[PDB]
């Protein structure tokens, strides 16, 4: 019962998407909290002498899959399988469409995607493409442009007469109520979305997504189908655009992500003024709590954090270092959304933050210490003053 | 609202917990999984001349606690306060209190205790106790024990002619049915709550677990009465072994903790394999497993640690490092439940570039018998079984 998709969406090429929206799955790569879902898309090009199928779905859905495929061609009748990622899923199909298929098929894919397909699956008969690499098949030109680290090393796109295959770049989450980029409301809703899986999934290595777009404005894109989320036939500079700008970090004017544990309300305290005093600066705070009611999640943290004018942490001392749910929160942070933005750090004295940040582009304005009983609250108004002026 | 509890527990001397169900708490510490709730145990001790309060509730609960008091003892005839432990969720009702009392009392703590008060709550006037002091109140004798580092440096436990106020040494997680240790079902089912609550609370300072309850072996103990959960009348001796159990970490025979990430399946296909070898061989495995589905509590995965025999460790690799729920469990095992236990370690093999997970609990007290490699089509099975042959050749 999970929605799924199968419509023509090209004419010449005539080109199919096959999409399965997953609302099953709770944590993506088994941690990046996901409730809106994310779908797999895969692609059928239907030509003279040639049937390709692009990419594929998750694996536990391999039957649904070769149920949907079987739809809109006879199996036996595939020729190519072009293999984009090789990741289970886009790829944890394949192995039921290989045996489905019944006979050899050409398995296209990188130098990497290959070592990938064998290792995972024993995989062997694999054709290597490399880069630039152009092939006729079916009469018609495909070509093969590598954009590594975009998230793995096998990573590549296909292109198909300014029709761009590109898996996860261009990918995002949530299962959108139409295929494509047809309606602005739809578009605006899901950008969010693809920021959040821009960084828990590409995020580590986002310079690669600034090399990546500059390979890609080498060719003349007419549109962008990814392996995940929206199909972009309408405006896919748009979405590029906003890869850039995620990977950039281009700031909101105004936004400050605050970000605090809070188990006795020591922190609370002075944290609750900070963040007034941001408001009464003009500043539009997101705040993310750690405490013993409430738990965020860490995919949306980090989906805060590209867009952030600056962030704000306040940390207690917990045994001989900080709150365990902080230090997870850092090191993410630090990973996979490492931005030169000014940060203030408000903590609590133990029996550090600083340390963990002090090999990141994050440049900490000041520290402030919380106190309980005798806490000055000057000193709070005095490191958003700070802030403020910083920023100015 | 919570059910609050009161009633006489002793006649001589006359002793009454007040206790409240937090039952809305859903994380201990602002981090430790906790559904079954926890309980806020403070106690009022009336003798001859004095009323004395030992420890209270959570600061969110004040009011409830005030009036809870007010039916046992008009507050105002309150002349001391023992304050055995200083952080808020038993020191939080702590002002309130004071306030109502409206006049000067006795604040009794250990030396940090005072200066934490003071840091707390701004409470300047306290009276200091140091170890083995002993003070006569009410006509009655009470003892003074520090118990340092159970968790924190002002921890203390009270002494009077036997009976043990001991706040949260001896504490645990659950609301129980009832009040003691008179229903044997009721023992055995909060038990591992205890052992739930002695990891994640105090499980980084275990050793002064052992430290403290050897220091208390020269005390006649009848009773002991903490801060948190059951009180023991009936067997205090019992629940003293199992925090002394769990410091030392005896193993359960047969009893194996398995813990995996599984990315993609292929962890998992090794990993139900490994767990079906186990159990050929006769262990009884406790599995925990992080999937796209599900995601077990932290503070279930640190309970079963200190009785298992062995561990298991599934591992995928993650960029650079680990799997980030896989790196913050390994942290937390080796901040809170670091024992010297045989480990076996499957991991994928990845394209990182050249710490790693053998390498964290390398320093640890944690003993590597071997390293599988979890690889796709073409694992070998056999290679599995030698590994569960090698773990069991280990513990017999
Ligand atoms: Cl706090
Ligand atoms: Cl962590
Ligand atoms: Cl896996």
């Amino acid at each position: 019962m999970p929605k799924i998709w199968t419509e023509r969406i090209f004419d010449d090429p005539e080109i199919y998407v096959l999409r399965i929206d997953d609302d099953r799955i709770r944590y993506f790569e088994a941690v990046w909290e996901i409730p809106e879902g994310i779908s797999y898309n895969a692609y059928l090009v239907k030509l003279n002498g040639a049937n390709v199928l692009i990419d594929g779905w998750k694996g536990n859905y391999a039957k649904e899959f070769i149920d949907a495929l079987s739809k809109i061609v006879d199996p036996k009748e595939i020729t190519h399988i072009i293999v984009n990622h090789t990741e289970p899923d886009n790829s944890g199909s394949l192995p039921a469409t290989l045996k489905t298929i019944g006979h050899d098929v050409e398995i296209i894919a990188s130098n990497f995607g290959k070592r990938l397909l064998e290792g995972f699956y024993g995989i062997k008969d694999v054709t290597v493409v490399k880069d630039g690499e152009e092939r006729e098949i079916g009469g018609k030109k495909f070509k093969f442009v590598m954009t590594p680290w975009l998230h793995w090393p096998d990573t590549m796109v296909t292109y198909l007469d300014g029709i761009l295959f590109s898996c996860d770049v261009g990918g995002g989450y949530l299962l959108p109520e139409i295929l494509d980029d047809s309606n602005e409301s739809v578009v605006e809703r899901y950008l969010p979305h693809v920021t959040k899986y821009i960084v828990t999934v590409i995020g580590h290595y986002k310079n690669y997504i600034l090399e990546g777009a500059e390979k890609l404005s080498s060719l003349k894109i007419k549109a962008l189908l990814p392996g995940h989320g929206l199909i972009w036939k309408k405006d896919p500079q748009r979405l590029l655009n906003h890869y850039v700008s995620v990977a950039k970090g281009d700031p909101k004017k105004g936004k400050v992500t605050v970000i605090y544990d809070s188990m006795y309300g020591f922190v609370e305290n002075v944290m609750k003024k900070a963040i007034d005093s941001l408001k009464e600066k003009g500043f539009t705070p997101v705040v993310y709590k750690f405490s013993d009611e409430e738990r965020p999640a860490i995919s949306e943290i980090l989906k805060d954090i590209p867009d952030s004018e600056a962030l704000i942490f306040g940390v207690s001392t917990y045994e001989a270092e900080i709150h365990p749910l902080m230090r997870f929160t850092l090191l993410e942070i630090i990973d996979k959304a490492n931005y030169e933005k000014p940060v203030l750090v408000f903590g609590v004295h133990g029996w550090t933050a600083g340390e963990l940040l002090k090999e990141t582009k994050f440049r900490i304005l000041s520290f402030t210490e919380i106190k309980g009983s005798n806490m000055d609250e000057r000193k709070i108004e005095e490191a958003i003053s700070l802030l403020k002026k910083e920023l100015e």
